[PDB]
């Protein structure tokens, strides 16, 4: 799976909020372009003059994520962060030169992503109540990704001492988006657990932090909840679902082909974090079946 590498695999089954620290600085920010930022300016007024519409929006950008060492007492994760937009990203990663601003970043800075926007994305292995995973049909008239499946996720827009209240808002957004687009009311999901993060080399190397979040709902209940708000009230074109006992074997289906690269994250992590046993009650060959 080129399109997929993971920066993070979590440790523990995966980490509450109270477990992770964030440092917020302009340190952790894009350097500005070789030739000036003048270029991103100039792709961004294009953009306007045929979809004038469109409107700017801040995002957290991710510089580096490191573990504390396993098996150890206090914070167990250190998040460095920084602030980048969304113009920032339509003039980096999905410009048509992304390789060439790579390996300038490694040229000057010894790093591929300096001259990246690199917004933080979120997204969930979300669990019914009856042991499946929920997926969403992504519409084949969206910009990226089109016709793909995807999860439930988004792009959080910004508002340990301002670092705990940005700890909070990124576990917020991933219910939040959990409540806009499956239509699920806040009470019937569990506190978010981080199982790790997923670069997409398909997107220049941008980073989705990937969380496991539990329903006490059933496949059906969340179906009607989903359909009942109509057409207007999610922007994906259908839901279905998977057992969690097929998703171990995912990587292997024709389904595979269709998940966009965020998705393939959240799925490998929940199986490597989530799935896969350690003791010897489910790891026993009739819990754990062979191949
Ligand atoms: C041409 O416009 C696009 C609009 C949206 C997207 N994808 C989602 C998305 C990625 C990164 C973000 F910072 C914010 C949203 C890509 C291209």
């Amino acid at each position: 799976d080129p399109e997929v590498t993971l920066l993070l695999q979590c440790p523990g089954g995966g980490l509450p909020q109270e477990q992770i620290q964030a440092e917020l600085s302009p340190a952790h920010d894009r350097r500005p372009l070789p030739g000036g930022d003048e270029a991103i300016t100039a792709i961004w007024e294009t953009r306007l003059k045929a979809q004038p519409w469109l409107f700017d929006a801040p995002k957290f950008r991710l510089h580096s994520a490191t573990l504390a060492p396993i098996g150890s007492r206090g914070p167990q994760l250190l998040l460095r962060l920084g602030l980048t937009s969304y113009r920032d990203f339509l003039g980096t990663n999905w410009s048509s030169s992304a390789a060439w601003l790579r390996q300038q970043g490694a040229t000057d800075w010894g790093d591929t992503q300096a001259y990246l926007a690199d917004p933080l994305g979120v997204g969930a292995a979300l669990a019914t109540a009856d042991d499946f995973l929920v997926f969403l049909r992504r519409s084949r008239q969206v910009a990226e990704a089109p016709g793909l499946v995807d999860v439930p996720g988004g792009h959080p827009e910004p508002q340990d001492l301002a670092g705990q209240l940005v700890v909070h808002e990124l576990f917020s957004s991933v219910l939040q988006e959990i409540c806009d687009e499956v239509n699920l009311p806040l009470l019937t999901l569990s506190q978010p657990l981080l199982l790790g993060i997923a670069r997409n080399e398909t997107s220049a190397g941008r980073a989705s932090a990937e969380f496991y979040v539990q329903c006490s709902l059933t496949s059906e209940q969340v179906r009607k909840h989903y359909l009942s708000g109509g057409p207007e009230a999610h922007e994906s074109t259908g839901i279905f679902f998977v057992e969690t006992q097929n998703v171990r074997r995912l990587p292997e289906t024709e389904m595979w082909a269709e998940l966009c690269p965020s998705a393939k994250g959240a799925i490998i992590l929940y199986n490597r974090v989530q799935g896969s046993p350690t003791g010897a009650a489910l790891g026993s060959p009739a819990l754990l079946p062979p191949l």
